[PDB]
């Protein structure tokens, strides 16, 4: 038995209302998006996501951490993987393998399918994996996309106790080819053939009966909503109504995150998993579809079982207090962010943040007041990222 | 059983003798010793870590039955080319090859550990898997871009090594479990870590194999190559430590043990992700394996990730090797005077990273694909030939 033996997710301490920047861009069912500060990267988010799950394991469980995959299309260098800079930083032992994972917003489920046969293979009992879902997308000001765009990340141990969420082991279906408007036909094509992929290999699946819940890649949930009945009516010939109402019951619990956070990327579906297990009642054993989509494209669909000790795992996360305790950032705030943050480009040798550049945020949130501390970025120094501890005091 | 089946290389078409760059550079001609690099190889102007890729794999996938084909439900390239930050180079690579599409498609990035890391998750997949017969892809693809004047330039080539990886592994068969790592951040400095991963990534090999032994252990060793004379030092300064041999002991294990797996590497140059790999292939095409040999394996990628490694090898792996004519393939590239490879350097660094637009005149250096890329008697190439709106375009050069 192999899986997610826990979860955990950073989305930021900023948010910015959704309708409000539509209304102020003169321009999708988003309410929130989470937004970086502009000294945050794919780094200190991954390093905040994943610090809980390592700093709860005893020293002789986090020795059994033999791999650390991040998944991300926000990397830093053309060789040196994300994987280094949150190894250096979590109190990792050194006997682990370190690698960053790349293919759009499926490069989470890369790492995660990689991490499970990796545990799964291994001769020795006990093998751990640590995966990273680590994206900060920078929005482009006057894009439809900008206000589904979040910041996020989504940390995961895998290992051969899996109280989170247990894999059904070979249940995976795969579609994946080179592709560049088409955007939605290409989630759904992907869908429709990942999952007939899946009931390829797995005796009776079907879309309906085989699952309790979903969660899939939210790029927006309009998004999921109108890929979800496109394949239902494609596949099963369903009705209106009850595609409608199958949406209501086996999907709005997985994009309820989605929607108070934005596309993350790499760590969406993962989001979209600790929402279903949060935001539905678990009161035996369920399970759930998953649909893992990036552009260009690879998807796959898989299955897990959740169970009461599943949603008593990630109750104890406080995922949704998280949320609630963001700073809320007007239009102009969040213009400034946006701002700030494109100053440090892709390939700089050298860059020093202003750790004090926005003081309202560092005063609220990132060890002001009641909130927890964070890493940032501090600077880049011949190549070499540097990081602080802020609300270190 | 998990393992690679089938193994090619790429390695260009084109080449620039060392010693001839040093003293063209005007670089202190003492430290050629130090390198015990011969030749380099070139990537043409309009080649590309995707090109290279298609062009390695390209006869492994050809070998296949359709049925065989089938089964490829796997497909990574290692890499530190990326074009994008998001679509991996598996997506054109796939797109080239007649892949199945019920597969997954993924890059990985770990500077030169990129490959081993693929390779390894690979056999994970084909080892966890409930089905017999699962294959999958791996390629190691790499197309650095020197930096004239500086000593590292003469070191670095082009090239991908593809394997396929199932549990038929003809090639070499992996010791299942017989893994040490050595992994940390770090940023010259880069003999003395290479060392350190060298000797901890065996001692953690050590820590689950009972009884292994560095010298014991393994018939062969076949190690990542910035340049052999690297190897060759890091293989004396970990044997001086764990073994405290004399010095001609130490010689005569890198004589009978290292000097067939950096052969191609001296006529290569460091390729990165497929570096240990072109290692593994030359150790199988230039010792004698009269036998089931246990090759030691070490990767390495700055930065730092490191693992140690074995498998098994056989007189069947020196046949199918020996059958992609990878020793052919190098006597072959064409021979590049100085300004012929400054004027490849210049035309290739025109194509920016992050360029939206760009399109290659395929005719620019008419004197080497009048004799390559299907020239004369010379092998069809995949080149790249445009991009347009961000989209990668490849022509079948031959």
């Amino acid at each position: 038995p192999v899986g997610i033996e826990a979860i955990n997710v950073y989305c930021g301490e900023t948010y910015v209302d959704v309708p409000t920047l539509f209304a102020a861009r003169q321009l999708l069912m988003m309410a929130r998006k989470s937004v970086a500060l502009h000294c945050e990267d794919a780094v200190s988010f991954a390093v905040n996501a994943a610090k809980p799950i390592v700093d709860a394991l005893s020293e002789e469980e986090r020795g059994r951490i033999e791999l650390l995959i991040v998944g991300t299309e926000s990397g830093v260098d053309f060789g040196k993987s994300l994987a280094t800079y949150v190894h250096d930083h979590l109190g990792l032992p050194r006997s682990c393998r370190l690698f960053e994972t790349k293919q759009a917003c499926y490069s989470g489920t890369a790492a995660t399918q990689m991490a499970a046969a990796v545990v799964a293979a291994s001769p020795f009992d006990g093998a751990k994996a640590l995966v990273i879902s680590s994206d900060v997308a920078r929005p482009v000001p006057h894009t439809y996309v900008e206000p589904s765009q979040g910041a996020g990340a989504v940390a995961m141990l895998i290992s051969d106790q899996p109280v989170v969420a247990s894999f059904d082991r070979g249940a995976n279906g795969f579609h994946s080819y080179e592709v560049m408007d088409l955007s939605l036909l290409t989630y759904i094509d992907c869908l429709k053939s990942s999952f007939t992929d899946y009931a390829r290999k797995v005796e009776g699946a079907d879309l309906v009966d085989s699952f309790d819940l979903l969660a899939m890649h939210t790029p927006f949930p309009g998004m999921v909503k109108g890929a979800h009945r496109a394949v239902l009516r494609k596949l099963k010939r369903m009705s209106p109504q009850a595609v409608e109402d199958d949406f209501a019951a086996r999907l709005s619990a997985a994009v309820e995150y989605p929607r108070q956070v934005g596309n993350i990327y790499a760590g969406t579906v993962f989001l979209a998993l600790a929402s279903t297990i949060d935001n539905a009642v678990i009161d035996r054993e369920r399970r759930v579809g998953i649909f893992s989509y990036g552009s260009g494209c690879s998807s796959e669909f898989y299955s897990a079982v959740v169970t009461p000790e599943s949603q008593r795992a990630v109750r104890a996360m406080g995922i949704r207090q998280a949320l609630d305790d963001r700073y809320e950032l007007s239009v102009p705030e969040y213009d400034e962010l946006l701002t700030a943050t494109a100053e440090l480009k892709f390939g700089a040798r050298d860059f020093t943040f202003d750790l004090d550049r926005f003081p309202q945020i560092t005063k609220a949130r990132f060890g002001g007041g009641t909130s927890r501390p964070r890493l940032v970025l501090e600077a880049v120094r011949n190549y070499h990222r540097e990081y602080v501890w802020l609300g270190d005091g």
